[PDB]
């Protein structure tokens, strides 16, 4: 699945959630993390920065498989990496 390999992604960190939230403290708007997830094995969380000291923690849960991240289905992680990168972009001013 992808689950074995999202440890060697480059935006995965072993972050839990607040680590996450200090880690993108001083970073820029729209900056995220991909994180391990209590919610189940086959879960895994992003962890993304609104705006000054505001983040939000969302879900990813696979179910061959796909990955499903607030009701929209991705069949790669490179996919939602994309997807919270082009946010990003759009949120610069
Ligand atoms: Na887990």
């Amino acid at each position: 699945s992808h689950m074995h390999r999202v440890i060697n992604h480059p935006y995965y960190f072993p972050f839990n959630g607040k680590q996450a939230e200090d880690y993108l403290r001083s970073k820029e708007r729209g900056d995220f993390v991909i994180r391990q997830s209590s919610r189940g094995d086959d879960h895994l969380a992003i962890t993304w920065k609104l705006d000054k000291d505001l983040f939000q923690h969302v879900d990813i849960q696979e179910m061959g498989k796909v990955l499903v991240v607030e009701g929209q289905r991705y069949h790669d992680l490179d996919q939602i990496i994309v997807e919270y990168l082009q946010n990003k972009i759009r949120l610069l001013n």
